[PDB]
């Protein structure tokens, strides 16, 4: 089962327009939640930029397939920016995709707040295309200990089946954040921790499908493909994306890693 993984630097309209209806199986999105002083010429806010990437995700997308998209509900109203929920009712409005959960990563530490309620939590909205989207919930079930489990299986008033398959994790992730000594660093001031994608890897797409990331950032999305066994193909607008999908690798079975937006086809290959 050798996986397949393109990379290249460019911008995600750029990405998505070489990529074919119904050809991604995972899209991870981690998008900036502002716009360039230059989008100003043909916008009048985020979301009116923000669309076209969302409807051409929405496009490549199979009918089995999901979008993660990272953001948060902070959003302070400034001109050219916004947040989740400015993606939110964009899509409640102009898409078909169904929400299938708002995910609540609650992170452990933070900075601190004299004037309202410390900041300990990041969203995740998983948008499913059709009503017939994978799910593979046993994949990222979290066991419980054999002493509990024993209990739980001595109560005959529940399934024995998913007591051993362990719990659903919930649609609130207590998770920690990546530090700026952590192993997994590669540089990026945004970089998200592998132990998020990778639940979102496991339990959103089918072995040997592909994983789409048009903003890349750190690469991380490749990385977890690359353990999961799924394809990927990792974009992003910043030159330096190269230096970091490149650091992923170190990190690091059979896999082919392919640089070159001309290339994508190797990626969407099942
Ligand atoms: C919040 S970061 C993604 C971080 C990523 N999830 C990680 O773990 O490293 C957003 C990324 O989008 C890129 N970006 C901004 N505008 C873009 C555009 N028009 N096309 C492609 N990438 C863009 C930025 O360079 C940046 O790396
Ligand atoms: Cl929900």
């Amino acid at each position: 089962g050798t996986t397949r993984h393109v990379y290249d630097v460019c911008d995600c309209l750029d990405t998505l327009a070489k990529l074919p209806d119904d050809s991604v199986q995972l899209i991870i999105c981690d998008p900036p939640y502002n716009i360039m002083l230059a989008d100003w010429d043909d916008h009048m806010d985020y979301i009116g930029w923000a669309k076209r990437w969302l409807a051409e995700a929405e496009r490549v997308l199979s009918p089995t397939g999901s979008i993660a998209i990272f953001g948060g509900l902070q959003y302070q109203g400034e001109a050219g920016s916004g947040d989740l929920i400015s993606i939110i009712s964009h899509m409640r409005q102009n898409s078909k995709m169904l929400l299938a959960n708002l995910i609540i990563w609650n992170y452990p530490n933070g900075m601190s707040a004299q004037r309202f309620f410390a900041n300990r939590h990041e969203e995740i909205a998983w948008f499913a295309k059709t009503k017939k989207y994978f799910f593979d919930l046993d994949a990222v079930r979290e066991p419980y200990d054999e002493e509990t489990k024993a209990a739980y299986m001595k109560d005959k008033r529940l399934n024995p089946e998913s007591v051993e398959k362990g719990r659903n994790p919930t649609n609130v992730w207590r998770m920690s954040r990546l530090n700026g000594n952590s192993l997994e660093r590669v540089g990026h001031p945004t970089q998200k921790p592998a132990a998020v994608i990778e639940r979102l890897v496991r339990a959103l797409s089918h072995p040997g499908s592909t994983v789409l990331d048009f903003f890349a950032g750190s690469g991380v999305t490749a990385r977890v493909a690359i353990q999961e066994g799924r394809n990927s193909i990792c974009t992003d607008a910043a030159p330096v994306f190269k230096e970091y999908y490149q650091k992923q690798l170190t990190f690091l079975r059979s896999y082919e890693i392919v640089e070159g937006a001309a290339n994508f086809g190797a990626a969407l290959q099942r």
